[PDB]
């Protein structure tokens, strides 16, 4: 029974290949991410790279007693194990959880291991940059980063409305972090409201969590509208409410069984340049695989306290690579699957938020045409996907005999089940995502501004009338195990 | 306080222009529809036609004491009057209704005006064809029709789940009607379960109702999925549970305040050709404005009793014209508005399921670009509309300074705010609707079968960067009343 990060690690150690440790000292500045690039980053990371074990660095140069874990979610197979289902059924499993959330509950401090140690920021010797290692991804990052900082915040007009979101946080001072909030983010709604009143917004930053919590948090509207506390998704995944705890220094709740907690306040009026201390002009790598530019004006979090377990693990990521694919892609699949199943019951067999799009840009939809009237519904399913997840860019439609998690098999369907002047539909001028650098007026005259795209639907499903001609060569059903037991 | 059809009529008489009566004899065979075609049929009806008053024919040739009402819903303004809001806010008023239904409530027979007269079909002289004047729309109809028959059935395995749907009913014998159910209709799921067990399914047909009941019943999935009693959308429009009565001859409930009830059972194994007595080859006019073909195999309702008020009004429609536009269009609008508001809050201003598409084929979306990032979201709204209502064919996008209910102003936006090689996106091969005769491989080589279409998005919104050049010419704001008092 997993209810925190260390019960999750215990599970991975029962499945060898999924978790390793090392005691060889590593520099959290750039070197750590450089090592894991070769070992488990995966995703859109610059080659050479691969998926591998989640990796724990026990010896962190400059931070004795600290230990850093990366890659916990950097594998679809690892994610399915931690959630307790088969990887091919994640879309259905996560889809049902978001439809039936279990609300979190408050517990006293006695059942909050996150509060075994309390460090107040008003101590003259407190220094966030000395207390926790904040690893960087590239040598040209804006500064030390926390990349799995699950921020928890509430509406200042109604404290029953809580939202939880991962945002990148750069360590700027002994007691300040910069926080990037994209436009339209739900916590940003809370922040703009507090700043409009000239008041700070209390926040907790929760790091080192049950993988169900990180995954469950990464939903967006309309699947989780404004007001939907995404912690309910984790509660449904575990059939156990997430436990919240009162922070020690801010008027906001914290995740009781987290490893590390930073309590702080979003200051009104204050803005800071993300790379003020390095002037690299860059923030950190983004999920499409390119380096993001430093943000010139970010709100800052004034740290009030840091609150940890004993021998606490600092969990972060590298790439963000395959870890981002899992965190964003599983909700993307769940959101799409729920929408298509509601509109066209029984039609959609599966969906893959492909790692080549970081779990956001590329959707592979697996459909099964059961009757003549299903012809023409494959394009409807693509439209539903595009309408459900506006940050999608391209859709590839395939039949139930194509393995959507095998990119070779996807390209096969694009080769023998596609005619370029028949099967490709382009939709110009649709708002997409700022971090796709090809979504620029410089790339296409049909793009009026940054983050607008042509979106393309590749229909690689066999036309209904031709299905008897496109049967894949049938090989005899055998159990191969007796001829090579070692390989099974 | 409107609880039924007579109270609804009473309100219309307080608004001159919306209700008229005639004592000049009329033949319910073809001639009645021929007259109302000129008076208020509207919609896709072949010109000359118009919207006008709801019309009560008090002298029905061959049926003394009967009186036929048509056109009750054949006007958006009249529907707005009957529901108590302004016509521009029906999309929002009905949208909030479907998302807050109020379940119906059972009532004893002493409070059921529908049962003031009872005619059991086991009487030797009972003849449905002499008892009620079921009018025909065209001389080539399959036979006499009831076109506002709200059929009420339930799951034979779960009595708790009840569905209500308008279906065209053709009087075939003295105690029999045929009923057409399209593929995947929700009541068809109940009948197929009944027929597969060799059991009849008891049903009640409710005619002459509060307009709120007819309108709220015409929703479709995924807005009102399978298992959603459409009764209660009416309950939300009236803030009043509609009242039910236990049937006098079948194990099913009827709407207590209806004008006429027909109690019957869908018979297992039996099928009839819809035009068996006419051999015209046609059923009746469909909502796109063409003649539907006679269905060769339809289930049969065996009438067990007919139950009606004193001086019962037979309510039906003609065209189906604008009456269908209202019944189908306002659920269409509510569904699209709810979906876009969930996905892009504040962006969509209004939506019109245009009468030229019968309330189903043509969607006019009125958006307001508020900021640079709203450029590219107009196409996203169009995708959401097409994903939400799969029977849509075309989308026209316009700004908030275009009156989407004025077809001249729509064509204006298509003339000065569109370039043909920029603003038009075509999506070939998407399933649409069988009753669009242009959705045929004979019309286009990209159409693989009947009811598949190219779907087209006309972006007639001003590009964000150009909005200052497209301001409509402003006139001094005056009160014109003193210069033309009689014109109000
Ligand atoms: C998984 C993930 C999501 C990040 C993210 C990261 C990851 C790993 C980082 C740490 C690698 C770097 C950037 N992140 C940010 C972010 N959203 C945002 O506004 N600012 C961010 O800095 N997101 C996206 C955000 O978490 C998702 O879009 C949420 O679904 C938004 O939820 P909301 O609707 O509640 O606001
Ligand atoms: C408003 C309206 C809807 C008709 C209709 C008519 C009208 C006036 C008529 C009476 C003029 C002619 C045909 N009707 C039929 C029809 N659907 C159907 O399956 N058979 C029909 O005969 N419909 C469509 C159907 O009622 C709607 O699509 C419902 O939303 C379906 O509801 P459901 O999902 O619960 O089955
Ligand atoms: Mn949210
Ligand atoms: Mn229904
Ligand atoms: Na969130
Ligand atoms: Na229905």
């Amino acid at each position: 029974p997993i209810n925190d990060l260390r019960s999750a690690i215990a599970l991975l150690q029962r499945h060898p290949g999924h978790y390793i440790e090392t005691d060889h000292p590593v520099d959290p500045n750039a070197e750590l991410a450089g090592v894991y690039r070769h070992i488990g980053a995966g995703g859109t990371v610059k080659r050479p790279t691969r998926t591998g074990p989640a990796m724990m660095f026990n010896s962190v140069k400059g931070y004795p007693g600290s230990r850093i874990l990366v890659g916990m979610h950097a594998s679809r197979e690892r994610a399915a194990l931690l959630l307790g289902c088969v990887p091919s059924k994640l879309a259905q499993h996560v889809g049902q959880a978001v439809k039936n959330p279990v609300a979190p509950v408050v517990v006293p401090a006695s059942q909050a291991p996150c509060q075994e140690q309390v460090f107040y920021a008003d101590d003259p010797d407190f220094d966030l940059r000395k207390l926790l290692p904040a690893p960087t991804n590239t040598p040209i990052d804006a500064g030390p980063f926390f990349c799995l900082g699950l921020v928890l915040a509430s509406d200042p007009e109604d404290t029953s409305l809580t939202d939880v979101t991962i945002h990148r946080l750069c360590v700027q001072e002994r007691d300040e972090l910069s926080m990037f909030l994209a436009a339209g983010r739900h916590i940003e709604v809370f922040r703009k409201k507090a700043e409009a009143a000239g008041k700070p917004l209390p926040v907790t930053i929760n790091m080192g969590l049950d993988p169900a919590i990180y995954i469950g948090a990464c939903f967006e509207a309309p699947t989780t509208p404004f007001g939907y506390n995404e912690l309910g998704v984790a509660g449904a995944l575990r059939q156990q409410p997430v436990e919240l705890v009162q922070g020690v220094a801010v008027k906001e709740k914290a995740i009781a069984r987290a490893e590390i907690i930073i309590e702080g306040e979003l200051l009104p009026g204050v803005r800071v340049r993300e790379d003020q201390h390095t002037n690299t002009g860059h923030a950190m790598p983004e999920f499409p695989g390119y380096c993001g530019e430093a943000n010139p004006s970010l709100p800052v979090i004034k740290v009030k306290a840091v609150t940890m377990r004993n021998h606490a693990i600092l969990q972060t990521l590298v790439g963000p690579g395959e870890e981002h694919t899992t965190l964003a892609g599983l909700p993307t699949e769940a959101s799409i699957r729920n929408a298509v199943e509601e509109a066209i019951p029984g039609f959609l067999q599966n969906v893959y938020a492909h790692t080549a799009g970081g779990g956001k840009f590329l959707g592979i939809l697996q459909v099964k045409k059961r009757q003549p009237s299903d012809e023409g519904r494959q394009g409807q399913a693509a439209l539903i996907a595009l309408a459900t997840y506006s940050e999608l860019k391209n859709i590839i439609l395939v039949d139930e005999d194509v393995d959507i998690f095998d990119s070779d098999d996807i390209l096969w369907a694009m080769t023998t089940r596609m005619q370029g002047d028949v099967s490709i539909t382009t939709l110009p001028g649709i708002r997409g995502h700022q971090l796709d650098p090809s979504q620029s007026p410089d790339y296409s005259t049909s793009i009026r501004g940054n983050g607008i795209s042509c979106k393309t639907i590749f229909d690689c499903t066999v036309p209904w009338a031709l299905k008897a001609r496109f049967e894949r060569a049938p090989f005899m059903e055998v159990d191969p195990t007796p001829w090579a037991p070692e390989l099974f």
